[PDB]
């Protein structure tokens, strides 16, 4: 509305490597590490122990449902609340 003070709302959107978070060794992927990394210390939630929390479930996420495009992650400390993760899954 014509209110533009502050959107305590905040949408994170992560790139992951199709390929590389749908294989072991996928620390290994510099797309991988860098967009996380371009997340990670200013994120709202954690930082680094978030990434680790999100590329595992994002890992599994895709392995057990493969047939996806992108996935919107809750924090684990729901108590942050107005913040989400969206990963994107990107075919490189």
């Amino acid at each position: 509305g014509s209110a533009m003070g502050h959107m305590p709302a905040v949408d994170v959107e992560i790139h992951f490597p199709l390929k590389r978070i749908a294989a072991e060794g996928y620390a290994e992927d510099e797309l991988l590490l860098n967009q996380m990394g371009k997340v990670n210390d200013t994120p709202e939630e954690e930082g680094m122990p978030l990434r680790a929390w999100v590329i595992k479930c994002a890992h599994e996420a895709l392995e057990k449902n493969p047939k996806i495009r992108e996935v919107y992650l809750k924090p684990r400390a729901v108590k942050n609340s107005s913040v989400q993760f969206h990963v994107i899954f990107d075919e490189e």
